[PDB]
């Protein structure tokens, strides 16, 4: 009654209870109903959440994801559960099994990608395994033996096929590949996507989340689904997409995560005596994408910009993605101090009306801000976790600690919500969201 | 490496992870492999462990158990999982579905009972639900509406059919009904059980636990299975068992739990406006069994004795069951002080070689003590929990706290072992034992 | 910032820092400025708070108090610090050094008493000492050897000199002896106190606490100080007080504390082989004062009434002292259930406007309620602690737990306030109050 | 009992109780008896430990130290408490009041310096203050206004007067200035110190710590005290010390601490708009002393060497000071990996006989190792803390976490020992050492 929050032990227990409850056997759904399949970057965070519970099962989560890797190295953003419906677009709509030459056999997947947080999950698994003794280390090391090549092929596909011009930024062909479907970042690029005759469909997502203020609009879904038509028309061929896609953007946040992931995987490579050529390529990509991210930045504030490849235009918006350079490093000293002032100030974590000192997905002072509407404003625990972990890696121990503390305070209601209203703290999106439980589990230690 | 123990949050998370992992859907197995079905008093403890995680699912656990209640009110000690093998004796051996007129329809069960800890689980569910607000209170109250009569019929069957002579002690027809299969308590009664021609069988339990030092002997299993033959021969008829059973003992520990359970259920009855006649009967039974327990006690030490009904003999052994009167109250002041001195002294919790200050199942100084052998010596987390909870209810806050603290220290290895070696702390029995995880979850709060 | 509360470790650290900061050497002040001397029941709580930090120093605190015990057994409510000013009435006003035949030599004290919580502090010291090993047990046991007789003389003085008619209730000659100066309990007795020629004085308390809404009025202080004149006029002679005092009340809360303290001290005496005649007397007094408390109770609600000895009338008020019978036991079952319903319902802990689920000193629905005014409404951490500890000793583990949880939530601001505003949680009275820090330290474990 | 360790809250409480117990008013002694005055780098750590308890009192600690700063900027290593005896050499032996032109007025101090950890304490005070709201921020900011210039003069004195040749390393004229009196680092330099006519003296330190195995030898003390005679003979004149001192070493650990402290203080200066010329000088010194540390390093292992200025030779020893480059950064990637391998391997934290995974002051495999003898082997909580904090600032979050976890495990006995036996965990040196309590308080959060 007086305090509906849970203690740290109750919260850790409920988080673990949730993760096991979303386990289908060898894959964990991203949420019970809204996302009843395996999503790529959710699966990485699920592996992080499972590592304190079972290193073996955390490795299983990544093995399942990597078993769905495309022939060319791409990790698709959905690995569909066998016989499960209730998410749209589902496998019939993607038609990758029939159309895509590089699609896996004996797995059904989507035909687009998602950010490469996977190396970070591998590091957390290895860190847990090393505290657990010989048998558990052997599990994690056997996973490295079995999957190091697949991880390399994933990073190599990103570096070679989504950065064809060696600019150090990743090109996306769908806003879904950013992880942030309706971010204001993509609005001006989506405005130039004009659907042709689009085959009939009915959304599933807003049958589960019925409050229209919390999900994208019908007109946005028409553009999301039209881009699918464009990809299917060229049978998901990498070489043909640049010629046909109505949406081609360089995603600076994805690019910064890739830089970090390359550096992380390179250090794993050195510690576990992987091939020197692989380690050298990883360090090369880490520096290439760090530089690519820095090249986008405002010289006064450090804020990173996305780039619309079709319009040949920097995309200037006020979202959390602006803070990409903080994740990967590389900014000059003065510019990074300015970027931190922006982060901590009244446009983001310093905004006087926020319930928690956390990073809203869109600045509350932006014209684009909508406090309930998915990536247009709400506070996302997954981002809080990713920022806190990257900040700790930068050496910003107190900044990381504060994000963790506020994230745990927000999460102490036990809803494990997908995102939270930034002013009232109301849980929004799906409840029982796996990567929110995973963030809590990793934080609580 | 240096410290393989888990933090309170890691331990709570792993305990919850385990409980959900043993969940078959509407019943939780007592262990993954050794006990791959629902056991009656394990199910009560599972409900206690689930209450901090999901009041709804805790209620489901008790609903499933009570759906298997016999027509006469008996709660059987096993509710078998549909299609699951691997425990022996299984349903084919009991043959209750074919033979027992009072057996449930559409559930397969054993033909014997187990201690009535269920009311304690109901109290813990209600206590959790009241901290969680209106909707959760409604779940727990709807369970009371739906199951109060079944709980009454359970207590009434114990009081009327297993205490036919109104002595205030429960008669058992199998040592398995005590929850303590090979306790030294039953050795002299088992010595008078002479098997006839016993149908061939092969144990399953020692295929899973292969160390022979940790389980009962083949000769003990022959007697356990012969008693089954005696019960089947009279088709599990309550009225016929006293005439045919080679094993008839009054179990003072079971009797003390019943007294406590009656008092607990009576208080629930008063708080939730149940029928006055039911509450009055519960208080009557609570006092009858408190007196029955006290009547067994040594006048100098307070230690409670079991009674062999066939031999007409008090059973004097040195096991944790001696402390029955501490659970239910009723001893004169001087005698209870003596009993506490026995508990805290060098024969039990004070023994100088114990790794933890916990109650061994058999006194280490007894000729009967075997440090690995099931109920002949090891320390059982389930007993630690039951003693700590009953002690707190007596008002012995520090004694309860110390048992909890030592139990948590012992459990901090994360094996969730069925029992522990009292000197080395080695985990024994089944790992991943559900009621050990439940004790940890309840303790950690 | 977004949440100014302290973590448990920060709170425990700050509580201990405070207690050591208030240590003058061999006595701890009750607060830094408002109460810059040793008060008797504060000193008991200080000893409880010191026990987790230093058993030696906890023992010193009680040794210092008992060194000021009067020749007849009375423990006076203030032991003044040598050469310290800033509290009024000071030693000159009491004039016990010169007037009181029973006052101690080479300590300056007041001339009235306070509740006998001291045995509870001895129990907590012994419980800590027993967890700390041999040298620490030796310290606590030596304190018992040295002070058991003084503790007996304290209890004997209460039983013989403040319960002259063996009614099982303690008579007070000053409202200050209740520990609750301006409780509504005493208003009708104080209305019959008419000061004669009262020597001029200036208050000190409201120089420190200047907000007039938080302290008693000048008119009340005139009565407090006039009662001192009546005592001085008979030189504090126990035999003459009944003939001259304008204020003579039986305090049912003090009486219930005394019942509990006698039972606690008797159990200590048994455990440490103290003289049997002493233990027998303690148990006799425990039951006499239990019965005396029960005799006062409302036949419907169980609520305990104080008694005005001069007016020969029961004093019916709506304060926390009504709950005296819950501390010591003795109510018939049905009436204790009614009393608990009153405690947990909308007149006390269930009042809908309370910030915390805690017991206000006066019911918010009473015409006497004043949310800021000392004992006329505020929530006192010292009472939360006493009720929680007594409730645990009754066996009401969950009720005790809930009081401790809410008390720790309230105290997490780190002000260690004397009392708190019941609706807003505003800290009131002296900050850095020693017994509030002691409560927190005992709770946090 | 079965486990004498304290819970986190009990430990935090006892640490704070200790720190307040060692408070003389405006300075905290480094220990109760062994070190009954203010030491300079202890005072910095005391301020860190006080910051979670009282930002005001933490600031006072540094104000008291800086009030004893010499005219030339030097912070002396002892500020003597007025009229306190029991440490030798005391103020009479140093004779700085009468001989040293730069000694402060109305403070008594020693005549040598100690490592510049002070900026790290300022950062922790500011970080706490920023979580506590406006009044507390005002206190910390006022301290910066009042003392920024003194902090600059301290850093300037080190950079200009103890690095006269701009080598980026700090020259010591006494092994006591390293904070590590009897480190094997200094043995070959001390072998070239030949006392002349040394005035008679009696040690005080080994009257308190009487076990000869835990303190330096008489022969070492003769050399410590003779160096004082050489300084007094030139009246502590900075310009004359190079011409007369028999001990002149470049201390690479002190140098690395100075690099870190300059970087930390420069960031503070930027954040609080201090003069730009000061910030520029601080960053210049941070990089100069980083480079100076790196220049000393082994080309295979990265291990840092001290330099004997008189012998013009690198000092190669196997102590924790080898790890200086991990604190300040600057090693090439491959050599820093080698240095981390040395730290985590069998010569240091991975030695198989260590009770805790912590850094011994001297390698257990070195011929110089002595497991009880002050800096010749014991594990020092102060160094665990410094390494953990510096490692977190490098971004090595898991390495920092592991040091803190093991440090808290070691400290959970509550002795707050000066140092610990590396194999048995036996507390050694002074108990109730202030900077050990400070480490614990900072860690527990």
């Amino acid at each position: 009654p007086h305090d509906p929050s849970f203690t740290p032990t109750q919260l850790a227990a409920r988080a673990a209870y949730l993760l096991r409850g979303n386990d289908l056997g060898t894959m964990t759904t991203a949420a019970p109903l809204l996302y009843p399949h395996m999503w790529s970057w959710d699966a990485a965070f699920v592996a992080i959440g499972l590592a304190p519970l079972s290193v073996e099962r955390a490795v299983v989560e990544l093995d399942t994801l990597l078993s769905a890797q495309w022939r060319n190295g791409m990790i698709p953003h959905i690995v569909f559960a066998n016989g499960v419906d209730g998410y749209f677009p589902g496998p019939a709509r993607w038609a990758t099994a029939t159309l895509a030459d590089n699609a896996p056999r004996n797995r059904l997947t989507s035909g687009i990608t998602q950010p490469p947080v996977h190396a970070i999950a591998v590091q957390r698994i290895l860190e847990h395994a090393r505290t657990r003794g010989r048998s558990t280390r052997a599990v994690a090391e056997a996973f490295l033996d079995r999957r190091w090549g697949d991880l390399m092929r994933w990073h190599r596909w990103l570096a070679e096929c989504r950065d064809r011009n060696e600019r150090g930024r990743i090109t996306l062909y769908h806003g879904w590949e950013s992880g942030m479907a309706n971010s204001p970042r993509w609005d001006s690029a989506y405005a130039n996507v004009v659907p042709g005759k689009l085959p009939e469909y009915q959304r599933a997502d807003n049958v589960i989340i019925t409050d229209p203020s919390q999900r994208p609009s019908d007109g946005e879904y028409d553009r999301y689904l039209w881009l699918l038509e464009e990809m299917k028309a060229v049978r998901y061929d990498d070489e043909r997409l640049p010629s046909v896609m109505s949406f081609q953007v360089e995603d600076v946040f994805f690019s910064a995560i890739f830089s970090v992931a390359c550096q992380v995987l390179a250090e794993i490579g050195e510690d576990y005596k992987r091939p020197h050529a692989d380690v050298k390529d990883l360090y090369l990509w880490a520096e290439r994408f760090r530089a690519g991210v820095v090249e986008t930045t405002d010289q006064r504030t450090g804020a990173a910009r996305d780039f619309d490849v079709l319009a040949e235009k920097w995309l200037v918006t006020e979202t959390a993605a602006q803070f990409a350079p903080l994740l990967c490093g590389g900014l000059p000293h003065d510019r990074e101090r300015a970027l931190l002032k922006l982060l901590e100030g009244p446009r983001f974590c310093g905004h006087p009306d926020l319930k928690y000192g956390l990073i809203p997905s869109t600045s509350p002072v932006s014209r684009d801000f909508r406090p309930r509407e998915y990536w247009r404003g709400p506070v996302w625990p997954v981002l809080t976790w990713l920022f806190s972990w990257c900040f700790a890696r930068r050496g910003w121990a107190e900044r990381a600690r504060l994000l963790r503390q506020e994230g745990l305070r927000q999460a102490s209601d036990g809803s494990f919500a997908e995102y939270y209203e930034p002013f009232t703290g109301e849980p929004l999106g799906s409840m029982q969201q796996s990567w929110t439980a995973a963030a809590v589990l990793d934080w609580l230690g």
